[PDB]
């Protein structure tokens, strides 16, 4: 399909890039969060400007302790909400 000859078309430095993008994922829930800087983050080394308004509220709509960043339980429910 489409999505495998673009991933195919990626330059070297974008999947190096795109491997980093999801070791820092990893690091930002070593904490046992999930935040919209975290999030950011993740986004600029994928090349794309973050939107953390957008992010903050797929967050908020989940967001169930107020902690204002999403746990492990609570990213569950985010997970199965972007899909
Ligand atoms: C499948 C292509 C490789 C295409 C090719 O053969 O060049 C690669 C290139 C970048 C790869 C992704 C980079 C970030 C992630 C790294 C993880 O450790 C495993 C899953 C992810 C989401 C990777 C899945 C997959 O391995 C991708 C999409
Ligand atoms: C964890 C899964 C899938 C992980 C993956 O395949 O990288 C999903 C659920 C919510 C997903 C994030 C929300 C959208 C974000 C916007 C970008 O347009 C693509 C990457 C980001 C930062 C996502 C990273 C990752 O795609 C997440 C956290």
């Amino acid at each position: 399909d489409i999505y495998k000859a673009a991933v195919e078309q990626l330059t070297e430095e974008q999947k190096n890039e795109f491997k980093a993008a999801f070791d820092i994922f990893v690091l930002g829930a070593e904490d046992g969060c999930i935040s919209t800087k975290e999030l950011g983050k993740v986004m600029r080394m994928l090349g794309q400007n973050p939107t953390p308004e957008e992010l903050q509220e797929m967050i908020d709509e989940v967001d169930e302790d107020g902690s204002g960043t999403v746990d492990f339980d609570e990213f569950l429910v985010m997970m199965v909400r972007c899909m």
